């Protein structure tokens, strides 16, 4: 076989899962996040992915 | 086979499941979130897929 | 076979889900949100796919 | 077989769910929200899928 | 078999989970957290992938 | 065979699982974590893979 | 003060919240289930509060 | 003070919150269950506050 | 003071929160279930306060 | 101070936190379960408080 | 001060936390499970407080 | 002071945390489990307070 790609690719065979991402976010995974209490200025409490860059 | 690609791609065969992203958000799976009270400003409490480029 | 994409593709054989996005937001997935108070300015309270890019 | 495309395509065989979108919002997924009290200015509570690209 | 890629790709066969990134986030594994208090400002409380590129 | 890439590649066969990343994050594995008091300003309690590069 | 009560009783002073309940059900807090398939014969999905006696 | 109580009481002062049951069932608390599928004969999925006594 | 109960009691002052049961049950605090998959015959997949005396 | 009790009591001051339980369940505290495949006959996923009492 | 119980009791001053349990079960703590696969007839996957008494 | 129990009492002053129990299970402090796969017929995986007397 043959392939040539620029970015961004994902190929396969048999795949039982894909993801593809520029950005962005995607989530697809099971998450149970239960909280009782929040406060402060300002605390990231519960981050799974997560990416912050500001200017 | 023969394939060329760009980008953004997914190539598969007898795939379960596939997400494409640029962006952007995509949420394909199963999430709970409880929460009882949120306060502060400002606090990212519960994220789970997240991008804050703000400028 | 043969495939020629620019992009952004999803190309697949029995595939139980599939996701193209360019944007943008796609939910397609099981979610529960239980919250009973959210305060604070402002203060993202429970999110799962986001994407902030404010100019 | 044989397929060229611009994007944004999402190509298949047997599949159960295919979502495109360019924008854009789509909703596919269930999704339930109960929700006591929001307060704040201006604070998102429960977000899913969202993108915010103020100017 | 030939390839040549620009990158990022992911270029696989009989490959059950595949990820890839550029950005951004992408959470597609199992997730619990259980949080009783958060407090302070501002504390990274539970972080499981995490990028802070402030300038 | 033969391959050139440019990077970041991740070429591979009968691989059960892949992650490939710039930026940015990824979360794919199994975690939990349980917690009953964050305070203090500011503490990383719980951190699992984490990158800090302020300016 | 002086009470004598034969039961069941709930007596109290500034008191946010008060459930007195023989029976018999009572809901007064915040519940969100969101939920796709339910199969089987016959199987408890998703139970909060929950008393079975079956004679 | 004097208080003679036969049973079930709850006697209190500054109280936020009262729960008194005999029975039955009591839910006041923020509760949140997501789900994709349930099956089997019979399993009970996901339960929290649940008593079972048939005869 | 002086306080003569036959129980159940639950006597107090400046007190936060309060159950009494007998039963029964009382479902007062936060919880997040997230689940994706349930089968088998039969299988108490996620139980949290649980009580099973059949006959 | 004088008491008698029969039980079951809970006799107290400047308490936070008070449970009575004949029976029977009570939760009051935080919990979070993620869960993305149960199956077998069957098992006991993930038992928190728990009493079997089969006969 | 003077005292008489028959039991279960359980008397203070000055107390944070209080639970008087017979039975049955009680669940006051913070309680996080993250799990990816239950298989198996029957496993006891994660257990925290449990009692197994079938007859 | 005099005190005369029968037991099983828990008598103090100035106390942070108390438990009773005659049962049955309490649990009532910070748990975390995170697992990735239970198999075999039947394994108790990870057990925390525990006790089997089948009969
Ligand atoms: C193997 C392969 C296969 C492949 N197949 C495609 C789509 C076909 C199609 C089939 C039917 C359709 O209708 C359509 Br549209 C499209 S892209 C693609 C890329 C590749 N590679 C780059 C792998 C080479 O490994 C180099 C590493 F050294
Ligand atoms: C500067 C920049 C640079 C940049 N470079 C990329 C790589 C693409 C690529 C990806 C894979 C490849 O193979 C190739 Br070739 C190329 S995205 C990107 C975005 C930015 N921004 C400043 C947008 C942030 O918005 C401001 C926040 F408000
Ligand atoms: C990482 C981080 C992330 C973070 N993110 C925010 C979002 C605000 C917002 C974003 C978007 C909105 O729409 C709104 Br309203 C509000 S505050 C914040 C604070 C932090 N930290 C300081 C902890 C770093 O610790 C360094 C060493 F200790
Ligand atoms: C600067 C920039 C740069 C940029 N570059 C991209 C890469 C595309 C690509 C992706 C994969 C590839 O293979 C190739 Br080639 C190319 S998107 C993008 C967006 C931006 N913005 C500033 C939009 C943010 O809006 C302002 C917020 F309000
Ligand atoms: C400066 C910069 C540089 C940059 N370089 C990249 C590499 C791409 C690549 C990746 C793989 C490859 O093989 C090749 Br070739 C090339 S992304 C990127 C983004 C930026 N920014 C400043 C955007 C941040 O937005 C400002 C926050 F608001
Ligand atoms: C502890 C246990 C508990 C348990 N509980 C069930 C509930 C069924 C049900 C109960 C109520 C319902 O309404 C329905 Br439908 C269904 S199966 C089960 C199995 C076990 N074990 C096998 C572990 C014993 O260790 C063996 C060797 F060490
Ligand atoms: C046999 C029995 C005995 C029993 N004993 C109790 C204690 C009360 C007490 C509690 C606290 C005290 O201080 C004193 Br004194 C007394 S409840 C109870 C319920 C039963 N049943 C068989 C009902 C189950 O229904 C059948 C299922 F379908
Ligand atoms: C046999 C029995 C005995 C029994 N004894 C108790 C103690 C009360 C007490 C509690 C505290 C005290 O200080 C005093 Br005095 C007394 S409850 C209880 C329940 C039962 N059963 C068989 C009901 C199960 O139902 C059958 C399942 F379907
Ligand atoms: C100290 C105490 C205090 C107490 N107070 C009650 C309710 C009063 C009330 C007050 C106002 C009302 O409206 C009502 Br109704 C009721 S029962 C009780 C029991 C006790 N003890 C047994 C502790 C003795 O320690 C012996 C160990 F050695
Ligand atoms: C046999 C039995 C005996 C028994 N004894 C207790 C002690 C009370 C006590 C507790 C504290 C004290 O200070 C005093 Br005095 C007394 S409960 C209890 C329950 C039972 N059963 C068979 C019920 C199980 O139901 C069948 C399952 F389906």
């Amino acid at each position: 076989k043959k392939g040539v790609v620029h970015g961004v690719a994902t190929v396969a065979e048999k795949t039982k899962e894909q993801v593809t991402n520029v950005g962005g976010a995607v989530v697809t995974g099971v998450t149970a996040v239960a909280q009782k209490t929040v406060e402060g200025a300002g605390s990231i409490a519960a981050a799974t992915g997560f990416v912050k860059k500001d200017q």
